[PDB]
């Protein structure tokens, strides 16, 4: 489990969604 935690693909969804939740605030 913890040895595979470096696979950014697990938490990549929250990164892609960060642009969706902000919409217009994406530029900061």
């Amino acid at each position: 489990k913890k040895k595979n935690w470096f696979d950014i693909t697990n938490w990549l969804w929250y990164i892609k969604l960060f642009i969706m939740i902000v919409g217009g605030l994406v530029k900061k």
